[PDB]
């Protein structure tokens, strides 16, 4: 396989969890990423790992303390749904042995479970009065100094529930509705921006997280969000990475309003392509999404996540269920956008047989600059990685089929290597492909759904 | 001076000539390149460096032959007004060892001193035939291999001239208008945009440049100028520098429609807000620029360039008479673009002694997250670096007067360094200032203009 100077390998992001998925991640976690760090795996999204209101039944999303990390007993478990803290650091420990950045799902917009109401002047009864074991213990003076402020979660916290401001509150400047759920946090409030760029500190600098997955951020102070980022950036040593989960109709909009250019998005719009190519008809022509747009530098790309395909399909969203194989080719190969393997995909759907030749066409080959392919059809796109000058080997020619047919159909495709022959890494088409002098060859793709996918790169 | 780790210094570029400035610059650089590079300027932007239709009295824009860097006689003359390839080499191998960066001022859109003229079919004379030693020499087959074609600079490599198209010919999709000056380049021609793909590695990898400059790149095919900018960077092992000359109404829609990241743009608009202060009369509490706009990690700012500051006044540009130590200060010393120190004001105008301290802040102190200042007047602008937790000593509180009232007028500002003394390392405000255990100093600027600038650091 094609050896890629450290720096230079490219980042392959897998979502560790689907929706109850994974009661005690933490300990199995060295176990499921060892062979996924082989495949080209180098970075895992981690389910929200702080306290939640319903102890171990919480997937993590209803955040209790964000300091209790599995650590303190609250929420009537010491433990979260993945276990204790010690599992955590250890697990994280595997994964840095194993090359593996680990990303946190921080949710800032809400709290849920107070430890008990107050009476709120001019309001009335309110769930407000937060305990926060973890906070206790580790957000103390000694600790953070400057960051540091004596103040209690109480309703002054927070800028309301229910769509109710809390007395002389504002919502904030939100790039989406303000409120979600729960109890809303209130980022205008000095000593909360601070203490949350004191525990950004301690989640990479301490625990040993990477990054960021920031849920729900566009109903969050977009001031707040630019300060936490930038401040956590120049606050670690290493290039820390956020991806904004912006589930908006106007990404592009939501990022020049954050302006960090360290804040990435997922890409919401490309997945209504791959609804489109699930029914076996889409035009394979068109391609939108955030990863063909000015922000394409700034996409983080998936077929699936948690909310998208779940067991009853809560939130309404049309499924993606044929062509699958084809969608992860699309956004795994492609020059533009950090591309997410989703953990229901790989493990639940037992896609891995062909997502772990996806992965190492993407590790090993998928380098160099991108072009498009001006002989697209109506039911075959095609698309090609010039790779590394300094790499022979790497390179590719990508096709994706995205109708059910039958047979084979060739396209005369400049892959930009000279007299240079391929073969297929996915085991999908037979035989070799051979380029003239001025770089094109006659490469076969197979008309099917199954097996509809061919990545062409050089012969050792 | 506080010692910052090498991968964190700020880039601060240096624009090493203005109009008609230094000729045999080649000889004479390492020399001027010396102690800016002790004052903390990290890169040069040097003079177009390939040869000129004008010889030795051309400022290197009429280029003639991009791989004619003074090595091949023609134009009347081997040596370019700067000097030899010899001398340029000698140059570059002194800035690298004074640890400087150099970007070559590249000129793509147009070509002129063409050494006769084709009757065009169906058109007439045009002044297209180049001959072009300098190509002949380096643009070989065995040097190149795939990038090379065989063919001549005759009319059918550019779109046309004097605002005509040639036979067959289509200006491109360009951003600003297509045609400025000379015989207008086809950057629709595939052979055209190999070689300069070609030409570009060789000004990297085998001159040592380590950026470019992009002169008149509005006026060029957008999609020439990314698939270029990012065939160039994949090419290059180092993290190659790419800001554009793109001076149109819009710079934030031209940055959008090239979609690379890689390439940045000067803040012509930021430009404006210095002819306001040069008045005496602005208000200082407001500011537009590229730098404060969603592509602000994109800029590149400056107060003056070539063509905006020259004897004369060829392009009719409101002048920066006054202020000018205010808007250095503002772009050396705010959180994002890179600068750019003009030649003839470090030079010429003798700003020099002030400048170099400007510089120095830049270099030594300007890290962190930076904060505007809710208490600026009409008067007085003021902002925040907040300095590194790793670095001791870093961070800076700067102000600047754009009044000429004479005395002192002091602010209250959150430094959100507690308990910190600070002395103003321009020297303009004698004395220290020590903030309390909230980090708040009470920070002093003179209301004039030849001193109306102060900049404070922690002392040591
Ligand atoms: C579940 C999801 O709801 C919201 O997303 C909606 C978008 O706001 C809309 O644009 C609409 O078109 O569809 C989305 C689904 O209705 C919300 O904005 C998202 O942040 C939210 N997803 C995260 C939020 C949670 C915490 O409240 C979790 O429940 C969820 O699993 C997260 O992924
Ligand atoms: C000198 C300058 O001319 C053009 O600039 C104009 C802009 O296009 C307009 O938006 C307008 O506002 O005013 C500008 C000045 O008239 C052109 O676009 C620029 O590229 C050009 N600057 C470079 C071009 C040259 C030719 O190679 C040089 O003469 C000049 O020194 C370069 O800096």
């Amino acid at each position: 396989l094609p050896q890629i100077p450290p720096q230079q390998v490219n980042n392959t992001m897998y979502q560790a969890f689907y929706w109850d998925a994974y009661p005690g991640l933490w300990a199995n976690l060295p176990a499921m990423a060892a062979p996924l760090a082989e495949r080209g795996i180098t970075s895992m999204w981690l389910p929200p790992a702080a306290k939640g209101m319903n102890g171990t039944f919480s997937v993590g999303y209803d955040v209790y303390d964000l300091w209790d990390l599995g650590e303190f007993n609250q929420k009537g478990t010491t433990a979260t749904r993945y276990g204790t803290r010690q599992q955590l650091q250890q697990a994280l420990s595997a994964l840095d042995q194993l090359g593996i950045q680990a990303y946190f799902d921080v949710v800032f917009n809400h709290r849920m479970g107070a430890d008990a109401q107050e009476h709120i002047p001019g309001f009335g009864l309110a769930w407000t009065e937060y305990h926060l074991q973890g906070r206790q213990a580790h957000y103390t003076q000694q600790n953070w100094g400057y960051l540091w402020h004596d103040f209690d979660w109480n309703w002054t916290a927070f800028n309301g529930s229910d769509n109710q401001l809390y007395p002389g509150k504002w919502w904030g400047n939100t790039f989406h509705f303000p409120y979600l759920m729960g109890e809303d946090v209130d980022y205008n409030r000095f000593e909360v921006q601070q203490e949350m760029k004191a525990w950004g500190e301690w989640i990479i600098n301490s625990v040993g997280f990477s990054g960021f997955r920031m849920d729900a951020i566009a109903h969050v102070d977009t001031d707040f969000t630019r300060d936490w980022i930038n401040h956590v950036q120049w606050a670690t040593s290493e290039d820390v990475f956020f991806v904004a989960e912006a589930w908006v109709s106007d990404i592009n909009g939501y990022l020049d309003a954050v302006n960090t250019p360290h804040l990435r998005a997922f890409d919401f719009n490309l997945r209504e392509d791959f609804v489109a190519l699930s029914s076996g008809s889409k035009d394979m022509r068109w391609w939108g999404g955030l990863v063909n747009s000015q922000h394409r530098d700034r996409a983080v790309t998936f077929v699936d996540n948690h909310d998208t395909s779940r067991a009853g399909n809560p939130y309404g969203m049309p499924q993606v269920i044929n062509y699958k194989n084809q969608a992860y080719a699309y956004i795994l190969l492609r020059e533009h956008g950090v591309p997410t393997v989703f953990a229901r995909d790989y493990d639940e759907f037992g896609m891995a047989p062909t997502l772990d030749k996806l992965i190492e066409a993407r590790r090993y080959f998928a380098y160099g600059p991108g072009h498009e392919y001006s002989g697209n059809t109506e039911a075959v796109y095609a698309y090609v990685r010039e790779g590394l000058s300094t790499v022979p080997g790497t390179g590719l020619v990508m096709l994706i089929s995205g109708r059910n047919w039958g047979g084979q159909q060739s396209f005369t495709i400049n892959s930009h290597q000279p007299n240079t022959t391929f073969y297929d890494y996915t085991g999908n088409v037979s035989g070799t492909v051979t380029t003239n002098a001025q770089g094109y060859g006659s490469f076969p793709v197979t008309m099917t759904e199954s097996t509809g996918w061919s990545v062409w790169v050089p012969q050792s």
